[PDB]
């Protein structure tokens, strides 16, 4: 992707037909370039209805997910491949251009001990098979590094790149998230530097998942480093005003992240757009 | 507690006799004013050996714990009270001045939904009983706010203050932790601002539990805000370097937090001391 | 002075009748609580017209100036007192509540050596006389610390407080400016900390005099520290956008500080108001 | 230059023979790679004495200056060329590898109005001639952007690059200074970004000229952006513990920048070395 986008938890809990209507209508009011749609219940997504909305309103889209425990790639790789194939097909059917997020495991996945080579070997096989299926449907895959409490396998930019090189495909990119990097990166710019050759998507998410510009993320370091590495991918907001039920346990939003979507979008999006112009990011 | 201290996890998580000696030796090496003693198994602590060590070396101390699952206050308050009474007595008998930490629950609590009045009612009953026991032994209790993933009940300075007000004791204080605040506070200074009437203790920990000064924590805002509220409590350095593996895994340490002790202590403690001097906490 | 205000330089440096109307119109457009009126030529100010504008539009005001070279307090104290008395009377008569700024000297003072006791004695004699005149008219005086290149005498919060103590008046306060503190203070919060007992006014200005929020000022540390000291004075936005060229050149503006008013006010004012809300100054 | 260095105002007020002895001894105690020597009194410099000190102690060096008013390039270009030729020759004779700083004007230079094309024409002619003379002596020239109060002509990384492109000499590099960028750059990383193709030297100088790490400079943004652009030049401290008399009026140090040299070097150098390590700067 390119330009500015929003994860649709800003506006709807589930990507059902009324939720798709609500999210797409809210998106055009902010003049964003794309939306990111959760692919958490693929058989439940009405792809024809979503595609019609996206094309009517000239909105691009990608999808993201976390794997359900029955299909965690680290331990149940055959089930993961089957699940990812379903999710890839539905993403392509609605006009999405990539499937990203925690496509290699669960949001809330934790064995209780550090990750093992056997787990990474399983993940690499899953992603290799999924990337071939994605290629057959004309979409790319994204691997999002998330913090230690949401997954034990891929937490940093450097680990995400290590997995992309372990898999050896040509259609998997790295997806970073400033909320996760705020915990995981030894200096937030290091995550961007480490991922630079594969970085195509970033969640500009505040440290408490609230309003960008009004938490602890080091935004000037983030934007300066994105400009320096020539970042030209998707800049996407992620604030859990609404919480998709299938990932609520893992995402740990126990209290409102902000007053409402009007506060987050009304203050956060102008802040991020202004920072992108300030540091001269490509496309700004 | 006043001045600079260290949480002894970098040398000792099991407070047995050689572990106590090892941690006191480190405290003298780094010229700190106090130590924080983790109590993984309060019944096993030799109170007289530790008391003698502290007095001989002019070191002050407090203790900290998190409740085990069999005694999580929100659901098993009678067992929480029993566990806390033992820890309070051991703390007092070794010469400690407070028991702090996750004394209201455990690492690993998560319901998937917001905390409830029923849960908070049980925590308040536990903390009231524990505060009474602590007062009878002449020590205080600290409530450490921890991030959303560790516990769903007390995550912010403002939530910690709400619980202290709900209990209505006068010997419970707020314990903040810059690693947790880096996630939970809407601007890191707001945790200190919200807790200012009750803040007596802060863990100075980097955002990745590594070396203070070399992460994402907003140290200038932290120290300026501490100075502005006139903070004179404990400045306690905390790093997860060299934690025993089983403890580290329980805290979601899946990879090294830093290179070694010389990196963490040789760079992190001077950074924190220098910042405290810069902003007049000294 | 309380709440949010603007220095009117962005619309009016020459406070004549159309300029006063222009600035008050801008103040209502941006829904501020007060304006700061620069007084380049105090005798030319129509006090009755300005007073009626402020009362009709429910606007509060203060005034500011820097001393011209013919009246630099450090070297020409009697001329400085005559100049300040005229400015104080004009301020009081138009309804302003204080005269602040570089009232102790001028932009462009520099001896090449540290400030001397002789200079500070002259400044103190000037300020003492001016403060008594201000008290007789019911207004206060503000001393604005400015950076080393503008004036060699009062650069930090701690220097400003020392001058307030040297003068010994009770109606002189400290006026800080985030642009100057960005250069002068050893950690920006230290200027607020050092001035805390006397700080009643702060210029919120970006590091390049452009758009607040989009430079190098440490806004989170600034706002957290203001909240922590209980700041209840004036929060006054200052930008050099659209200043008259001759005034701008005297302030070392050699190139545009920002694109236009819409960039500065449309991005910078919401940023500052949002930060004030975030840290509970509101 | 490469590695870590120190401007010798840390240790001596003038580069006389006793001052050279003291500064070189101090530089070895801190194990820095080079020193930066003010070339403010070229006829007074004992070049063989300094050259012998540097070679004996395996220390590299460069020189810096500001032009005296009698030879300000923007208004007296012929005098400026003659002065720079003298300074270039002394720099080369003592073993220095470059002459940097405000080689295009004065520290404290101010007309009262914005810079004009005629002034830039004069600087360009001066630098072109100085660049050829520097080439003949085998050294390079650096152009340091300084803040609006020290010079009205070159204040930003982008302005410095514009001059270097205008002159067209490949032996002139850009020299940035975090103390100056703290005022001049709209986000400090923008100075590094704008200068990335020509940046070979940076003063890591705190916002009040005191101890690095204990002022207002955005060090994490600075180091992350330097790493992102692949900076491989000199990282040099500048703290005016001692003040060269010829530039004191322009540098505006009216009160101690720090307690003493041991405080700045004892706390500031480890901080900067640690940050360079943290962000993986080339050569650290
Ligand atoms: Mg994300
Ligand atoms: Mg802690
Ligand atoms: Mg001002
Ligand atoms: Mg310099």
């Amino acid at each position: 992707m390119q330009g500015f986008g929003v994860h649709t938890s800003m506006w709807t809990m589930n990507w059902d037909r009324p939720g798709a209507e609500r999210a797409v209508a809210a998106a055009l009011k902010y003049e964003v370039d794309f939306i990111e749609i959760p692919m958490l219940n693929p058989p439940a997504v009405d792809t024809e209805h979503t595609r019609a909305l996206l094309e009517k309103n000239e909105l691009r889209a990608l999808c993201s997910l976390g794997l359900p425990e029955r299909a965690w790639a680290s331990v149940r790789p055959d089930a993961a491949i089957e699940h990812l194939k379903v999710a890839i097909d539905k993403t392509a059917d609605l006009g999405g251009e990539a499937l990203s997020g925690v496509i290699y495991g669960g949001i809330g996945e934790r064995t209780g001990v550090p990750p093992t080579e056997a787990e990474y070997d399983n993940i690499a096989r899953v992603l290799s098979a999924a990337a071939k299926h994605a290629k057959s449907r004309g979409i790319e895959l994204g691997v999002e590094a998330v913090n230690r409490y949401e997954n034990h396998l891929i937490n940093t930019g450097w680990q995400a790149v290590q997995m992309i090189e372990r898999v050896g495909a040509d259609n998997i990119f790295v997806h970073l998230d400033t909320y996760h990097m705020n915990i995981e990166e030894k200096g937030v710019g290091n995550g961007i530097l480490d991922a630079r050759e594969h970085l195509k998507y970033i969640h500009l998410s505040e440290s408490d998942r609230g309003t960008p510009g009004y938490g602890t993320c080091g935004w000037d370091e983030i934007f300066s480093t994105l400009a320096a590495i020539g970042f030209k991918g998707g800049l996407a907001m992620e604030s859990f005003i609404n919480m998709p039920p299938e990932v609520a346990y893992g995402l740990a939003v126990w209290r409102p992240v902000a007053k409402d979507e009007e506060e987050v979008m009304g203050n956060g999006l102008p802040f991020l757009r202004n920072k992108a112009k300030q540091y001269g990011l490509i496309g700004n």
